[PDB]
């Protein structure tokens, strides 16, 4: 099949990744000195944030040229390099494609802001570029998304005597789509890229490109026939490279943003309903939800692999839960004020375990046990902390733990001079934290997530098989099979704190020894009515093939 | 003598020594530009692993087809080439025989598997060769051998409906040599490669030809039998050429495989029982272990040589020694369950000692200067690592490393592609460990093991001497003599890390000095009782001649 | 007692040892960055070569500036840096003072080239820095040091119309040591670092300050008057500061330049007589020339102590030898002819010993185990090479090779843009010498010398005892002892490549059990008259403690 289904995706930041030149900026000179440390990890395709020229009023997302490398980040030679030394090494790389909106200060902006006809009396083609009103009236009662920051979706420019749309920042004017002139636009975007070598593209915010009076302007048929000619764009001209949604909507509107087969869209889409249940199901220490949400989710075209993830740029999205289930998420995860932000949680993962390992392996190997790709966060796998010290969500985008040198080994500068400051407190500092130290660790958790992706690998099922939920007689315990090619696996976890017992439903599998897929220790074979006693400690994982 | 009694051996793979043509397998011209490398070596016979046909579920060892080539290596005709220009370097090639088994996939099984008796009526005469059994339950007790895959010995057919036997993977049922057709059938396989000018066999599972209620089904008298028929054979259509038995068992149980002068079996077999006592031997700095497994072998025929071995393509096969001996095996050399698999240890010579060269060179010392004739296992010459990621024993068979280009020089094609991965890690990969690095460094393993080679050549004490051990006052040193045509060796090796102190009982020697095999540097006359003290540094190997 | 006779010191070059910016050269920052390095290897002292401002005509020997930093380095802040952190280690660090001369981009020498008389016919305070000559035709028949370049140790300047002395190149002018403002300029710039709290200075070319007529010109009594002024100063200005001395003597000579207890000058010295014969004595497998060179050494003051060393930064120099040794060393280290520059072999360690491991590890250990304080030229820990094809002794000074990623972890620009090229040859490249697989590998040299080190902390015999040869019947042998607190070392050494014998004569010690540091392996007791009978394997290092 095609090479997303079997790959190990790492989401990073290059601006906070590496500092090549001492001047306190991540840049493609220092990433690709640590491409290497990408490579034996395990991982298979880089995602890297957006990297083009941007005033940085979110971190990048606000694009003022779709055709450039920022210069925090050196240069497009410093990017070919980079891509050149990523294949070299058998990784794929894709960009962040931010389709839908540019930063204010975007030329394309600067001059739709003069008005719709020009001091010379002529048109002016770049004002249509975007979605104007005179009284700004129009999709009202319609949800804002940075509720903590922007009061409304129309903002009035002072210099084009108009209120302009904006599903974002104020200085994120979104784009206008029922212009074909700016879906060639997009379209020339996404080739600029693809002709240097690039292996595809995460989407940003493919839901509220197009926007229709009277309904709720996420997930219109209009916005999917636009991503439905992008991805027959890249069928053509590009065949076997990667197109990745960014959808957060309930189970049945996401599915849609990968097509039918005879009209496809993405190849990918991020799995955004079973994220939130999973850190749900570890408070509540009952796995139902895990179970709902995911039989929620109609099948895929054969094309389609899901990517799965525990943590992102972004804050812990709330947005797609119940209002009972945002508000435990909240009692649960978010004690302080300061941890909330948008509907969301701001903390990376290890904090929001509370640091507690048993914890953070429990969730990886449920990442890992998914049916889909699974994405790493930078610094997930040496058990980063956060910053909330920092404003908005840039709280999880500190630097990169590299050792306990210098600014962590980030930068040569000195750690008030880095973009954002390298975590230096007690616990997840990078004195205690770095990649250095885990490397001499014989436990460390970045040996163990080394290890458990080697795990992976070889059991394709993980990466390709179908899943059925196993009835445990216990909410504390969740287990279910993953079957291709004829090997059959059984994968049995404990959300709970302490020592729980279950029945497995084996039925299917009278006759048949479960081992264990480390080791090759056996269990007792599952006998009689097929119904299969276990004890599992506090938040254990049982990884079992079984053997006919 | 016999060629073998002098021959150097060297274990190749040819899917994984060298690739010709670019598709990522190696192959029969690759292997043939190789050739003068191995000359240069030392080496004087290529044993192949299996080059036949196969879906290749163990490698190849499932055989398919016993008389054609595997499309991987080549064709039948590039064999012909390569066996010629081996013979025009005075190099011998012996095949492997794998006797007791074939694969499913054998044209023979999927007849055999038709039933008893034909659609027609008529009885199928393919049944009878393999071994059936209605319920299963025949030869129960008896040992399997891949514990971490098989729960059985036996296994249903789905279309026969009946169980078929397999002491190895359910892919490779037995052959059933009660019947005198089978018989037939591997004598006119052996007769196919023996009359193309192939120079001898490795015999692959000899001990469980046949199967008998109430025995282990190991050692058999009547397997033995059917080996005596194999020899009677060849002795008469085929002088000259080389029957070598793949026979682990212990000291008393493997000089059987050997015949009697009136009833002879095999040429040559593995020296089983002393190779695990080499490692243990290294970790308790305790040369006992070597001398009483050593002690136990019974006086082997005329014709008979063995073949010393540190490693091969297999585990360390921990099957042969106590419980204590193998539980103390994988404390000192299996610190991960990774490292472990089916009764054994799945790394390379090189990884086995930490990688320090001075305990590599004592064991090669040991293995050049006990009684046989050496094996060398591919790339330990060079200090090959492993890979242990890959499934089965497969981790030891990545592909040579030639030079530090494009996939270690033994494929134009990515590392990905390759049939099994290059090894790339910062510690074996094919940058620091490849040779080319070493025909250019002066000092190399790999020079050194030419050397070695070309000491012992020059002393043929080494290949057809007895064996003395001597006393030395010191568990840790290992000291004896062999003794052929009026030459005597005195191979003194010490075991432990530290410099140690001994006193050699040269009582027999008194007035005879020792002196170098290198350099003719002599030590001071045995005088007196001829209790000579000596002291060694850590893993010192002293290569003796007693002058006369 | 003082720091210096505890210290373990390590020679590195700031352009050369880590960029911290990208631009090919090293700097401060860098070497900041790599400070942890070192202390965990068991370095205490960083003796850093000339980092001042300079054309580099000769590497930065050639000093234009004596109070400043060369902007390829950095900043002066950068060096504070520098400072600040190592001694936040525990790190000592010196500079090197380069007395005798300044580059002719001197301001000093420009100025004094001007003439004796300024244009406007008043004098030149600047001309009587420098030796001046109307002819150039006194101090004949003196000695020139760089022959390969230089003709004559007078130059013609074009403007100022007569003859300036150099010792070295002809844009190295010596500083003229008769007029005192000169001796002022320099503890002037002492005082500069000095107050910083830089550690000390090693102390360049000091032989040759002071020129006279009818003498050699080195060893002047006028040359070591300035240099007892130099240690008053510093004794009174700054106690506890390092003075150390290069000067290259015969053994009579050297023992002159720590003064005595009543005048003192230096507190160490650089063992130059006993290092050629170390490598002689390895060829020649006779231990004589060592024993020979290092009794001609008269007892040094209460202060002093020895500076030891293998390599450095210069070539070999074979200045201080026989005709006839010189010669010998031609031929057994220099086969090339490019290998030799100036009376010399410009050759790193391991090249010059095959890179045979038990080679080096020998020569490390004599160099550990001699009487002073040792000091390891960088890169020579993990068995760098040299790259020939660079000028002057330039081939031994490549960048510090620290893992296998673009330019061997030296910097991100590319080889072709660093300062010296990085090597990248088969044996002895970045992709198979570097640090970070020498801290994976459990084998590795850098371990080895790091384990070594502790060895030698743990008994400070080795930096305070005093140092008696034993006789051993075979020249191949090396013995003596190291004596201090009562703890007595016996330290035995093999220079031959095959196993020695012989008879240790351990008279004063009978009723002592010799055990080994490392282990606490027990030799035989010492009895009747002492005469110890041992064997040896090929370069054998026994370190032995005789438990009293
Ligand atoms: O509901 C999904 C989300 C989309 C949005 N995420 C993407 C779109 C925004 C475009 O400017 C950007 O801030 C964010 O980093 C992108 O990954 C939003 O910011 C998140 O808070 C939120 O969880
Ligand atoms: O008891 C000795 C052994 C025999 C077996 N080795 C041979 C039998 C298998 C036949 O299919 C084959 O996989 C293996 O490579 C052969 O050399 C076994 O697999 C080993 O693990 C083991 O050391
Ligand atoms: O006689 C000993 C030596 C001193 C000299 N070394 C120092 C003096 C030179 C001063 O310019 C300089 O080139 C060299 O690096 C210094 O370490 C000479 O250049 C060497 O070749 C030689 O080994
Ligand atoms: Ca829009
Ligand atoms: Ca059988
Ligand atoms: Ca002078
Ligand atoms: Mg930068
Ligand atoms: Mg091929
Ligand atoms: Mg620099």
């Amino acid at each position: 099949p095609e090479w997303y289904k079997s790959a190990v995706f790492y989401e990073l930041s290059v601006r906070t990744f590496q500092d090549g030149n001492g001047d306190g900026k991540g840049d493609f000179p220092g990433l690709t000195s640590r491409l290497d440390y990408l490579k034996n990890l395990g991982v298979d395709c880089l995602w890297l944030l957006p990297w083009f020229p941007s005033p940085l009023r979110d971190d990048g997302y606000d694009v003022a040229d779709y055709r450039g490398i920022h210069p925090d980040l050196g240069t497009l030679d410093d990017f070919k390099v980079f891509l050149r030394e990523a294949h070299a090494r058998g990784l794929w790389v894709i960009g962040d494609l931010v389709t839908n909106h540019t930063s204010s200060d975007h030329p394309w902006f600067q001059a739709a802001r003069r008005g719709p006809t020009l001091p010379d009396g002529s048109p002016n083609e770049y004002h249509d570029y975007y979605v104007w009103s005179d009284e700004g009236k129009e999709y009202a009662d319609t949800r804002i998304i940075f509720t903590d920051t922007e009061v409304s979706n129309w903002t009035l420019d002072e210099q084009a005597g108009k209120y302009y749309w904006h599903r974002f920042f104020a200085s994120q004017p979104d784009l206008n789509y029922d212009n074909p002139k700016v879906v060639e636009e997009l379209h020339g975007a996404a080739r600029f890229w693809l002709d240097l070598g690039l292996d595809g593209f995460r989407v940003d915010a493919v839901p509220y490109l197009i926007e229709r009076e009277g309904t709720s302007c996420e997930n219109l048929p209009e916005t999917h026939e636009i991503l439905k000619g992008f991805r027959a764009m890249v069928d053509r001209e590009y065949p076997g490279r990667l197109l990745l949604a960014e959808a957060n909507q309930w189970p049945e509107e996401v599915v849609e943003y990968f097509g039918t087969e005879a009209e496809p869209e993405f190849h990918m889409c991020f799995n955004f309903p079973v994220m939130p249940r999973l850190y749900m199901s570890l408070k509540r220490e009952d796995t139902s939800s895990i179970r709902e949400i995911m039989g929620r989710l109609p099948k895929i075209p054969s094309f389609g692999q899901w990517c799965i993830f525990l943590r992102n740029h972004d804050e812990l999205t709330l947005e797609m839960v119940t209002d009972d289930e945002r508000a435990f998420m909240y009692a649960a995860y978010a004690p302080d004020a300061r941890m909330k932000i948008n509907v969301g949680i701001r903390r990376r993962l290890a904090p929001l375990l509370d640091n507690d390992r048993r914890r953070i392996e429990l969730l990886n190997t449920v990442l890992l046990a998914l049916p889909g790709s699974p994405v790493l966060y930078y610094g997930d796998e040496i058990g980063m902390g956060d910053d909330l010290g920092l404003p908005d969500r840039n709280g999880v985008r500190t630097p990169m733990q590299w050792n306990a040198g210098t600014s962590g080994g980030f930068s040569t500068a000195q750690p008030s001079d880095c973009f954002f400051p390298p975590i230096q407190d007690p616990v997840y500092g990078f004195g205690r934290v770095n990649v250095q130290s885990q490397l001499q660790d014989p436990s460390s958790l970045l040996k163990w997530t080394a290890r458990q992706l080697e795990l992976r690998r070889a059991h394709p099922a993980f990466a390709h098989g179908d899943l059925t939920f196993i009835e445990t007689g216990n909410p504390a315990i969740l287990a279910f099979t993953r079957q291709y090619d004829g090997e059959t696996l059984l994968i049995v976890s404990n959300f709970a704190g302490n020592a729980q017992a279950g029945l497995l439903d084996l039925a299917p599998f009278v006759g048949r020894a479960p081992v264990t897929l480390s080791g090759a220790s056996p269990l007792p074979v599952v006998t009689g009515n097929g119904q299969y006693p276990v004890v599992m400690g506090k938040y254990d994982y049982y990884w079992l093939r079984l053997n006919s």
